């Protein structure tokens, strides 16, 4: 009917050469070579067009019918070379992307482009579900290629009315890909929406000449009906005769490196920090200067210099398990998990978005109400307790050789491990000096160091999950801290014992029997939600919080605690590494006044303490104490201490906290809904919506804490253990991973038993676990040292790193210190111990009743033999299945 149409019509009836010649003939085309290059290895600092889509965006604007600034949304980024190119952009100032990825579509890439760091993209998103939001200017690039127009139709029509309810909020600037503008009902519908938000329909000689689509642009202003026939000529008439050339252009280069931002930071105590920033200076002066493309929003630009680039991404398979565990090679949630990205790159694009945060100000009653019921806990825990000066002979009692240097300034450059340096005069010579600075009142060394954290952690977009931010000071810097604070985590301070709240020290062995305890406690739900990213929370206020257990020292040992907190805590001074432009890499240093590091002495015990505080407010919230309006001004301060003196430990041993993580058994379910002053702090839930109820628990076996939930068992004669549980894949996975690089295969097989025997010793309960953990050690030489580490939960002390057999070791830590089982008879053989139950070992990953596990079962001593053969044959291996 249409000009469209019967072209479209005359598309279809067309063979492959013709459809060949056509495709192509007379458009303009980008040179993509060096981009597929770069793409094909990944190469970042490039700087290249991700996409073809970035060119398209380019004509649209320098030829000028586009107005892209502000807030930008991408729909349907795919790769995002849409977002990469606003990213470039003057006025632009934050690019969202949203896209689906997942099987056979395209998932994001990710690259060093100009202006990366204000790019968020994200993927798994049928935008058709998700909400509106306000954007500045509003990009969809969604399209579907298809034979018929009726589909073309039905797709565009679906786009336009999920993309109206964008629109009507208002962009400043629009473009929407508008694949089939070519028939009746398309022309109609583009008539009344250009009529109804203005706009204009531009067809770009870029695209090919397969698909009448267009975009719908802002800038511009035209009749439907005439572009689209303008559109529908040149391409009927470009069908026959002659196949006209090609034009070639180049494509754009992006350019590399971060863009300038807001710079919302507070201001700088200058005379705290300023010694250790000059001396930083003039150590580094050679190279010295002052990046302006700073992606730092909150944290204070105090410089930047030239240095080397550190870790990697690289992630390495301990083939031991894996050919071990050849049925897990078809899930996602085993072989997509791989090391974490420590690269600069890595570092900053989790930086950017989970470390570049200001928290809202608490008021001035959640303020008192924080300070209030922290005094009245550095009161109820200093009772039996007392501080102390800790020594240097206690600090070389706990050391060992595997800590890290901090080795930042010259004096300090001489060391190269922890037991070396610790027997050295010099080094507590340079203690000594700090030390009687601090007592003097100036800072000069205690400088943090920073960068990201090696993880076995899951694949984002079947690519390395970027690290989060560890920062660390030089050890002589903790061992100012070990003497001040160490007392706190050394003499137990956080213990049940004095605590009641707390578990300071207690294995994954123990804790479940917290958690039935705490069930017998009658009451409502059990409530656990887990803080948002807990470090980046902590308020100034909250610190301040902290200090105030310095009321109970001496003068000496206040002298010095105060010095730290407030030259080290209060004013933090960090060396952080980013990816400049053009390949060079480049060491920046900044400060801020807020937040804790988990590279601090006494992280655990000063978390677990102020997330008690803050489990006592909202249980003081729930249970109707606080008022509504004492967020803003406290009303009768003395309830409080009324509340806290009559219920305080009784609530409190109904709570089991543990740094960030935290588990509540309140009076009543109105602690689900007691969310305001929860919010008011900044501590808010973590990607669960900031005012809905709380999802509580009735069976306590399902509670989880510290990534585990615990199940009972009965023996098989009669007496009952508690154990702790968590999905198998996640368990599987871990052990696949190898942390190493260049590390020979004898350590990587000692890995490989140190998984093994932390499962026979812990998830023995798992079927696939104890046959695989007991096909392991039977495979492996029994000779040979567990080294490495595992899960780097502080719960787990390292009780399978030893050769001893695992039935003692099993004995002693289950039943002879089995402080809540009386009955001391230790079981003397493996198949007395149950497995979990049937349906829950199902439903906790394990493949039981499967095929797959079936044929690798019985075929086990079979691999195992396989093991011994390319390990090395005559080392003395043992075969512990029996069964
Ligand atoms: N409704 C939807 N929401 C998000 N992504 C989608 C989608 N429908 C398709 N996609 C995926 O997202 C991509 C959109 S096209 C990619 C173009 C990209 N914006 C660029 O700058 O070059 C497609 O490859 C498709 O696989
Ligand atoms: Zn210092
Ligand atoms: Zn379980």
């Amino acid at each position: 009917e249409t000009l469209g149409e019967k072209w479209k019509a005359r598309l279809n009836q067309m063979s492959a050469l013709e459809f060949y010649s056509y495709k192509k003939s007379g458009i303009t085309e980008v040179c993509r070579e060096e981009a597929r290059r770069a793409l094909k290895d990944g190469v970042a600092t490039g700087g290249h067009a991700v996409s073809r889509g970035s060119a398209k965006l380019r004509w649209l604007v320098e030829r000028g019918y586009l107005q892209p600034y502000g807030k930008v949304i991408d729909l349907g980024c795919g790769r995002g070379g849409w977002s990469y190119y606003a990213a470039t952009i003057r006025k632009v100032q934050e690019v969202k992307g949203y896209t689906k990825g997942g099987p056979g579509h395209e998932e994001p890439v990710l690259v060093q482009s100009y202006g990366w760091n204000i790019v968020r993209l994200k993927s798994g998103v049928d935008v058709f579900h998700m909400a509106a939001e306000p954007c500045d200017t509003l990009l969809c690039d969604i399209g579907e290629s298809s034979s018929s127009p009726e589909v073309e139709e039905a797709r565009t029509l679906r786009v336009l009315s999920m993309v109206g309810d964008w629109l009507e909020k208002r962009p400043g600037a629009f473009c929407i890909k508008v694949l089939c503008p070519y028939t009746s009902t398309m022309m109609e519908t583009l008539e009344r929406l250009q009529r109804r938000y203005g706009g204009g329909l531009v067809r770009v000689p870029l695209s090919r000449n397969s698909t009448h689509e267009m975009y719908w642009v802002s800038g511009a202003k035209s009749n439907t009906i005439k572009s689209v026939s303008t559109t529908s000529q040149l391409l009927l008439g470009r069908m026959d005769g002659p196949r006209r050339p090609v034009k070639y252009e180049e494509d754009v280069n992006l350019g590399s490196g971060t863009r300038a931002v807001v710079s919302c930071a507070e201001a700088p105590n200058m005379k705290i920090i300023g010694n250790r920033i000059e001396r930083i200076r003039s150590e580094h002066a050679e190279t010295w200067f002052f990046d302006e493309n700073h992606p730092y929003r909150t944290w204070a630009y105090h410089g930047s210099y030239e240095a080397p680039t550190q870790g990697s991404a690289s992630s390495l398979i301990n083939g031991v398990v894996r050919l071990l565990s050849k049925p897990w090679d078809v899930v996602t949630g085993v072989t997509g998990i791989a090391m974490t990205d420590t690269t600069p790159y890595g570092q900053q694009r989790v930086f950017k978005e989970k470390v570049d945060t200001r928290v809202p100000d608490p008021q001035e009653g959640t303020r008192q109400v924080m300070s209030m019921v922290s005094s009245w806990l550095w009161k109820e825990l200093g009772k039996h307790k007392r501080p102390r000066v800790c020594t240097k002979e206690e600090f070389i009692n706990k050391v060992r050789s595997n800590a890290a240097l901090g080795a930042i300034f010259e004096e300090e450059k001489e060391w190269k491990t922890a037991v070396e340096a610790v027997n050295d005069p010099r080094f507590w010579a340079l203690v000594d000096k700090e030390r009687e600075h601090h007592l003097r009142g100036e800072c000069q060394s205690c400088v943090y160091n920073m960068m990201g954290k090696r993880e076995k952690k899951q694949g984002e977009f079947g690519k390395a999950k970027g690290s989060r931010a560890i920062w660390y000071m030089w050890l002589g810097a903790r061992f100012l801290e070990f003497e001040a604070l160490g007392f706190l985590n050394e003499d137990h301070w956080m213990g049940r014992e004095n605590s009641g709240g707390g578990v300071e020290g207690l294995g994954l062995q123990r804790l479940g029997y917290v958690l039935e305890e705490m069930s017998r406690i009658p009451g409502g739900r059990m409530y656990a939600d887990d803080t948002a990213g807990w470090d980046t929370r902590i308020s100034r206020f909250d610190l301040e919080n902290e200090a105030l257990i310095t009321n109970q020292m001496e003068k000496g040992h206040r002298a010095l605690a105060l010095a730290i907190i407030k030259y080290t805590y209060q004013n933090k001074v960090v060396k952080v590494l980013r990816p400049a432009e053009k390949g060079k890499t480049v060491m920046d240093i900044i400060s801020r006044q807020d937040q804790r590091g988990s590279g601090q002495v006494v992280t655990y015990a000063l978390n677990t303490f102020t997330n008690l505080v803050v489990q006592l407010i909202r249980n003081m919230e729930a249970e109707e104490v606080l008022e509504m309006q004492d967020l803003w001004l406290l009303r009768r301060s003395e309830k409080v201490t009324n509340w806290l003196q009559s219920n305080g430990w009784d609530r409190l041993k109904r709570m089991a906290v543990s740094g960030d993580d935290c588990v509540v058994k309140p009076i009543d379910d109105r602690f689900a809904h007691a969310l305001r002053f929860l919010n008011d702090m900044g501590k808010v839930r973590k990607d669960t919506q900031e005012w809905k109820p709380s999802t509580g628990w009735d069976n306590w076996e399902e509670v989880p804490f510290c990534s585990h939930h615990f199940n009972k068992l009965h023996l098989k004669d009669g007496r009952s253990i508690v154990v702790p549980c968590r999905h198998q894949d996640e368990l599987i996975g871990r052990a696949r991973v190898s942390p190493g690089a260049g590390w020979s295969i004898r350590e990587t097989a000692c890995l490989a038993k140190s998984y093994a025997q932390m499962w026979q010793l812990l998830y023995f309960h798992r079927r696939d676990l104890r046959l695989m953990a007991n096909a392991i050690c039977s495979s492996v030489p029994v000779d040979w040292v567990p080294t490495g580490r595992t899960t780097w939960s502080i719960h787990g002390k390292g009780e399978w790193m030893t050769t001893e057999d695992m039935l003692v070791v099993w004995n002693r830590v289950w039943i002879e210190e089995n402080d809540h089982m009386e009955d001391k008879t230790p079981v003397t053989k493996w198949t007395d111990i149950p497995y979990l139950g049937k349906r829950e070992d199902l439903w906790c990953g394990s493949l039981i009743g499967h095929r797959p596990r079936t044929t690798w079962a019985e075929n086990i001593k079979n691999t195992v033999n396989m093991v011994r053969r390319i390990i090395g044959d005559e080392e003395k291996y043992m075969d512990y299945l029996s069964t």
